[PDB]
Parts: C-alpha cells; structure tokens; sequence
C-alpha cells in the first residue's frame, strides 16, 4: 500500500532528449523518427525575447545554423520549418530509439510526467497537473526549456507538453507538440496574466478517495449534498465545477470504495468550510489536486 | 524556477528490471552483469512467510525452479546463493543493458529514487527519503518486492535499496543490495515495531533554504539561536538533533542565501513553536522534509 506521488518510468522519453543550438541560446529537442522537435525560441537572443518577429529571425537561419547532438553524436540538419511555436528541424537519422509515441493536447487537469532536462541529458523527473489556467508548477532553470510531459500507455509514450517559458509569476507555459500553446500565452517576454488557479476538484476528490482507500478515513462525514448546491460552495472557495461527466468518471473509486460520489462530495464541503484543523490526509496538510481518478486507479 | 520533488530519471534502471517467479509468488529482480537479484521471500509460499526458515526452504529450491524472465526473454538460472536476505541468482546471459553501478548502504535521512514494478516491468518513479526509523513511506503493491531505490551520480547508477515488505502498520521495509535490512526488521510476517518516525531536521532546513531560493521567505525572522538551545527545543517536537556535520552540509545554502544556518535554525524554531497558521511554504501545509541540501542544490 502507500501512495506517492508517481511519474511515469522516463527511459522511452530519456532516449529522446537532445541538445539543440541556435547561436548562444541552448536548449532541448525531442528527435522522435527524423525529426526534432524544440522550442521556436531557441532561435532567439535574449533581447528578441522582448518582441520577436520568428518569421523574419528564421528567415535568417540555416539548417547548418543548427546544432543538434544526441549524447555525443551530431545530427545533421537537413530542413528547417515553424510549426506554430515549435521548430521542426529535419536530421539525417532516425533515432534508433524512438518509441511509439502520438502527440496529444491534454485537457486542463489533466497530469502529466515531465522529465527536466540540461542541455539535452535528463535530469529529473517528476508528475505535474495542467492547471485551469493553463499553467504547470514546475521546476525549470535556465536551459530547460524544450523538456517535455507525457503519459504513457503500455509501450506508448503520448507527448502533451513541451516547455518554452516561466511567466513572471514563477509559473510555467508551454505548447503541444505541434507547438499550440495552452493558454492565450505566447513566447515573447512580456507581462502576461495566468487566470485564477482554480483548484480541480475532480483531482481533490480522486485524492480522497485515495485517501479512503489508504486508510484515511476521519474526514469521512455521512452527510449528503447535490450537485448544484456543492458547486455553489465550490464557487467561493475557487474550485472548478464539478459536472456528471467526472462524477461518472470517479464511479470505479464510488464502486471500489463504497462512498457515494455525493457522500464524498459532502465530505469535501466539511473540510472546505471547516478546514483540516491540522489534522493531515495522507501525509498533507492541504487538499492534493495532482491526481487524477485514473492516476488514483493506476497506483491502486 | 519553481520547486517540485524529483526523481532521477529511471531508464538506467528500468534496463534491469526482470520478473523473478518461483512457485506461486512473483516479484521483481534487478539483473546486472549476468546475476540476478532478488528479495529472498521469492521462495515463500503465503504460509511460509508467519516463520520462514529461508536454509531449509532453499535447500528444496533448484535452480530450475527460478524462472527468471526480463521482458519476453527467459534466462537460464546457472546458480543461486543467498546473501543475507538476498538471493544472487546467476543467469547465462550477461545483461547488455547493465548500467555503470555500485552497491550502497545509504544513511537515515538520505533519500532516493524508486523505480515501482511489477511483474518485472517499470509502472512509476517517485522520490523517497529514509526514514530516521529505517523505513520509508512509498507506494508498493503486492508483487512490488524487490523493486530498487538509486542515486545517480553522472552516468552511474548506486542502488541503496531493495523492497521486501510492508509492516503491519502500513510502512514499508528492505535491505541494501546486500541484503542486510534496513532497522531491526526481518522478512517475516510478524509484528515489527517501527520506531519513533521523527523529523529528518537538516532536510527541513535545506527545503527552507530552497524555499527562500524560490522567493518563500514569509517565515525569515531576524532571530538567530544556538546549537544546543534549539537541539532542546528540537527533541520536544520530535525531530532529528542538528550536528555541526550538517550545519557544514548546508554551508553552500547558507552561502548561497545569505542566511545563516543558525538564523535559518532560529527561524524553524518559529515554525516549530507557533506552527505555520495555515501559511504555505512552497505550495506546502507542513514543514517538507524528503530533500536533502543535495537535492536543493542539484535543482537550484
């Protein structure tokens, strides 16, 4: 038993990261067949971070004004092109090494594993949630960006998130992998508002069902609420809506666990309106929101 | 910038591991070079683990009788010899995907990846510390045993710990790699008292320092104190005593923040006797302490 929080297993995305240069500016890529993929940033100067024009700043790159290295060995650029904010930099080889993979665009509160990278070897890896407001809470020095999230599906690694840049609130954006970015943020470094971080409910709920399941039971109330009527607490209290579709998927925890989504739902008002006192869910003083139902499922 | 709990990445591991059968039980085993290692209590039936007498129950044990397969190749077991609480099983096959390693009994307070398995394939990775009692809080479920906890250091992987059991209060237990436990426990199903799970004091000090790096600085005070004058005050709540060893531990934070150890001491001390009054440091309810100033300093 016990319950952590887990990433997913890294070798199959460790095997991807590489170093890509573009003048002074080093960051990450993913070479998945004969592509890499990173950040368009990496095309930029610090002083065109402050209003860049990517279309005139690439017209003015070669593929030879582009480093790529995979460990020691160098990949030659043959074909350079934009894909909206991320750069797909044609190589001469296929990584021997790509694992089966699809890109996917998560939806806000969803989790994913991001392995944290330094110019293109891996250096940690942890499990993250995509905030309502699009953002992540990561942790990212300079020379991350291009570090990636994914899940993983038996040998399937689904590529969600690529890095490009830390607003000046300390809060983390990045793009797909075809380079649309969550949020209405952009790579230029500008003053740019992340929304109320809305906490996930669904997550919180998962959690406790966790929790439940661990053997945390004493925030367990036998009250009952309604939807409508917990989604108005939930309001003030600066969490997301809960609607049927999550409760229909928290049913497997509902059915494992005996405790009636509502039931639990109930219990979460009380600890809402009467904070934790102290007391602690597993190991925490605060209610965890970086589990999904099916990271929940996953681990039990 | 940001702070999250990080594991190191898992691929070198996830290349040993393999699934151990013998009789009805399952677990997992780390193959390096051509010997596998396991957790002993592979050969025990449910039965035997209430009092099992390992010399006995191997004597009845060929080894023909250990199937051993990492993905969906079968290796030949050629040996099998006990080390303490380990089983070395020597297989035909060195493996190719050995990774540059050591063995290391690590010290209470240090902390470490886990790569979580079963049936011999990698499910998560998460961070965990050695508890000052010599257990750790983790995630394993049945058929989990024998998955391994690791440091790297560049490109070499020291594994310091094997799992091998849950106590019946829900903690979890193991040995080096070895085999020597961890604490006074044994592979045994019987009761098996943890001790006093204190706080591990210069882990709490590190995520402070690296809470003042990542702008939390809500709980400086302007107080200093002394050694011995906070060691009282420290015993009462149930923490670890702070050596003058850690105090030159945390000398790079100390130099790094500009905040004496001994003002960052006084500080906790605060925390300590006036609680965080539901505050936050780092996202967190409650004073952190699975980081130690290595794993400060190797994120910041």
């Amino acid at each position: 038993s016990g319950f952590r929080k887990m990433a997913f297993p890294s070798g199959k995305v460790e095997g991807c990261m590489v170093q890509v240069t573009c003048g002074t500016t080093t960051l990450n890529g993913l070479w998945l067949d004969d592509v890499v993929y990173c950040p368009r940033h990496v095309i930029c100067t610090s002083e065109d971070m402050l209003n860049p024009n990517y279309e005139d700043l690439l017209i003015r790159k070669s593929n030879h004004n582009f480093l790529v290295q995979a460990g020691n060995v160098q990949l030659r650029v043959i074909g350079h092109s934009m894909q909206n904010c991320v750069l797909k930099l044609k190589v001469d080889t296929a990584n021997p090494k790509t694992p089966k993979y699809k890109f996917v665009r998560i939806q806000p509160g969803q989790t994913f594993s991001v392995l944290a990278c330094y110019n293109g070897s891996p250096s940690g890896v942890y499990q993250c949630a995509m905030r309502p407001n699009f953002t992540i809470k990561g942790s990212f020095l300079n020379g991350s960006c291009g570090s990636v999230g994914f899940n993983i599906d038996y040998d399937c690694v689904s590529f969600c998130y690529m890095h490009h840049m830390e607003l000046p609130t300390g809060v983390h954006a990045g793009t797909d992998l075809e380079g649309n970015f969550y949020g209405p943020f952009v790579d230029r470094q500008t003053a740019q508002a992340a929304g109320t971080d809305t906490t996930i409910t669904v997550n919180v709920l998962a959690w406790l069902y966790a929790a439940v399941i661990n053997g945390d039971r004493w925030f367990l109330n036998r009250f009952t609420t309604t939807l409508n009527d917990f989604n108005l607490v939930a309001m003030k209290y600066n969490y997301e809506p809960l609607t049927q579709d999550h409760v229909d998927i928290l049913g497997p925890l509902s059915a494992q666990t005996g405790i009636a989504v509502l039931d639990m739902c109930a219990s979460l008002k009380e600890l809402l309106q009467n904070g934790m006192n102290g007391r602690t869910i597993l190991g925490s003083a605060l209610l965890e929101d970086e589990f999904t139902p099916f990271d929940v499922v996953r681990q039990c």
